[PDB]
């Protein structure tokens, strides 16, 4: 359909930044309650100061890939090992895994030339199944048009701290997730046969298709509790509970929940929705808003909302320079 917009790069940013601004908020608590998160919205959007919400790990990284992708269109992961190592140690504290700060240490030693090789050392050897792949992915997506370059460069860019499989094809999900939203405005059921597809070929067991499969059963249902959800898809730190979490949350909100006033737009509704799951509910807020921001674009970006968060102006900025990426790429 369309053509990609700057609107849809705006958009699916935006909406990252948002989610992981907003999720943070309620982050690690698990018995969230969606009339905290109405309550906190409300009182946002009152809020008389600008810039009160600050971004954690999943928004810094997140503006090194970028960082990294303007520097280095053709995709340089040494380059963007710097940028993770180097952003960690300006800024330490914004909300790392306590296993990935092993990796930065050791890529700012002399001590490796190969930029892989301190994820390949994670927890004996095995390599980290975290999320932190995945929370800062997006923006590959929003450079690539190729769903091939995609794919490599979401596993690679994965790989400089997620070395287990289940690290790198949670980021390769998620890429892909905001990869076909861009792509016009794609139905549920097409949408899902996509990732379905792909993620077979790169998986063959096939746990992320499974989980997919499963996202196709409750998409089926109504009224599906948030236990069920929570109890199949997860809503932890480790890919494999996240990704899919985020992407049913994203496939979910375009249609009315009964629960979340329709004066708030799709957008709005999936990260109200998502940090209403609880676990993890900033990098999973974070990879939804990002879907979401894609395929709904910035015109769901609210001013009231986006205001509230810390560096809504670069993030806007950073927007365009992606674009410039992207239709280099066609
Ligand atoms: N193979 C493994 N073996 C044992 N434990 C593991 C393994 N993989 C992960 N863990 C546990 O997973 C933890 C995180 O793995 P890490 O690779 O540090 O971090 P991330 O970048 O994925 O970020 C994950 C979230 O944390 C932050 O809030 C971010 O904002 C994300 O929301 C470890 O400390 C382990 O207990
Ligand atoms: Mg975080």
């Amino acid at each position: 359909g369309p053509m990609v917009s700057l609107a849809q790069v705006r958009g699916a940013l935006c909406g990252a930044l948002l989610g992981d601004c907003m999720g943070a908020e309620f982050e690690g608590s698990d018995a969230v309650e969606l009339p905290d998160v109405l309550e906190f919205v409300r009182l946002l959007e009152k809020e008389k100061k600008a810039g009160t919400l600050f971004y954690t790990d999943d928004t810094a990284m997140t503006r090194a890939v970028i960082q990294s992708l303007i520097a280095k269109p053709d995709f340089d992961e040494v380059d963007m090992a710097k940028r993770f190592a180097e952003e960690y140690k300006k800024e330490p504290t914004r909300g790392y895994g306590a296993g990935v700060v092993q990796v930065f240490k050791k890529l700012l030693s002399p001590k490796y030339s190969d930029v892989f090789q301190p994820a390949r050392e994670q927890f004996d050897g095995k390599g980290s199944y975290g999320n932190g792949g995945a929370m800062r992915v997006a923006s590959i997506a929003l450079a690539y048009p190729n769903i091939q370059d995609v794919i490599k460069f979401a596993r690679r860019s994965a790989q400089l701290t997620h070395a287990s499989p289940l690290g790198y094809n949670g980021a390769i999900l998620q890429a892909l997730a905001v990869h076909f939203a861009l792509q016009g405005e794609l139905k549920r059921d097409t949408f899902l046969e996509q990732l379905i597809g792909e993620m077979e070929r790169i998986e063959g067991k096939l746990p992320f298709c499974s989980r997919l499969k499963k996202i196709k059963e409750f998409l089926a249902s109504s009224n599906v509790p948030k236990a069920d959800i929570v109890d199949e898809l997860g809503h932890g730190i480790a890919a494999l509970e996240s990704v899919p979490t985020a992407i049913y949350s994203f496939l979910h909100c375009m249609e009315s929940d009964p629960d979340i006033p329709d004066l708030y737009n799709n957008l709005q509704r999936t990260i109200i929705y998502s940090i209403s799951l609880g676990g993890d509910t900033d990098t999973i807020a974070t990879m939804a808003g990002a879907i979401a921001g894609a395929y709904y674009g910035m015109d769901q970006v609210t001013p009231s909302w986006k205001r509230s968060c810390e560096a809504i102006v670069e993030t806007e900025e950073s927007a365009v320079k992606l674009y410039e990426l992207y239709c280099k790429q066609l």
